[PDB]
């Protein structure tokens, strides 16, 4: 009611919009034919992808995200992992999500979003998981 923006349950809930994705997908593409896509747009579109309601995006989103991970400085990886997990989680990739939400928490303990997620994925597993065997 009147402006939402809960915290995390809203971030995950809300997904990217074609209108936007297109806006980014355009920069990414253009930038490409421009001479070379800049990490900037890279993380953008990527984050835009993962955000997308489609899984495919998450797939073609993580890669980039995982591409900027090592191609990141420091705090840059903080904004990355955070997503890698978001996108990973979407693929019920808790194992990874956490692995990312964990290492991200190590550097970002105060980060609530990370905290929540940790629990979110935690519940996810219980809700529905692959299980071993």
């Amino acid at each position: 009611g009147s402006s939402g923006s809960s915290g995390m349950e809203a971030v995950l809930n809300e997904l990217v919009s074609v209108e936007d994705l297109k806006n980014f997908e355009r920069k990414f593409q253009s930038e490409q034919a421009a001479g070379s896509v800049s990490k900037s747009t890279q993380f953008e579109y990527a984050w835009c992808l993962v955000r997308s309601k489609y899984n495919e995006d998450i797939r073609r989103g993580i890669v980039l995200l995982e591409e900027l991970l090592p191609k990141g400085s420091k705090e840059e990886q903080r904004d990355y992992v955070f997503y890698l997990a978001v996108g990973n989680y979407r693929l019920k990739e808790y194992e990874k999500a956490l692995k990312y939400v964990r290492g991200l928490l190590q550097t970002e303990p105060q980060n609530n979003q990370a905290k929540e997620l940790e629990r979110l994925i935690d519940k996810a597993m219980k809700k529905s998981g692959p299980s071993s065997g």
